[PDB]
């Protein structure tokens, strides 16, 4: 059904907000993007840059993926992101998260034709 590329956009792209803002951002976004459907997804990152800029990372610095694969890339420029981390008192289906804004280089895995992001590996 949903392609890996489309899933990446649903899970990691949010260009509408320059920095997400609002302490409720993650609680609202993790739910709206259906990341709390089956379970409370532990951690998830939203990137506040244009789709084009994020897709372009696939042609940037080639770095090893955490899983050992070689199709991961690190952005040369830092990007505005928001990490969503589940709290301790968080109990499904009422998933709770802490919203933390940051400016770091992102690392994503890319594949396909067009060669686009299909997984968010890390931020550094
Ligand atoms: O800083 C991080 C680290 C991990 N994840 C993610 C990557 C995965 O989701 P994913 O392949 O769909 O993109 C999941 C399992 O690690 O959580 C983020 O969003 N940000």
């Amino acid at each position: 059904k949903e392609t890996a590329a489309a899933k990446f956009e649903r899970q990691h792209m949010d260009s509408s907000t320059s920095a997400a803002s609002s302490s409720n951002y993650c609680n609202q976004m993790m739910k709206s993007r259906n990341l709390t459907k089956d379970r409370c997804k532990p951690v998830n990152t939203f990137v506040h840059e244009s789709l084009a800029d994020v897709q372009a990372v696939c042609s940037q610095k080639n770095v090893a993926c955490k899983n050992g694969q070689t199709n991961c890339y690190q952005s040369y420029s830092t990007m505005s992101i928001t990490d969503c981390r589940e709290t301790g008192s968080s109990k499904y289906p009422n998933c709770a998260y802490k919203t933390t804004q940051a400016n770091k280089h992102i690392i994503v895995a890319c594949e396909g034709n067009p060669y686009v992001p299909v997984h968010f590996d890390a931020s550094v």
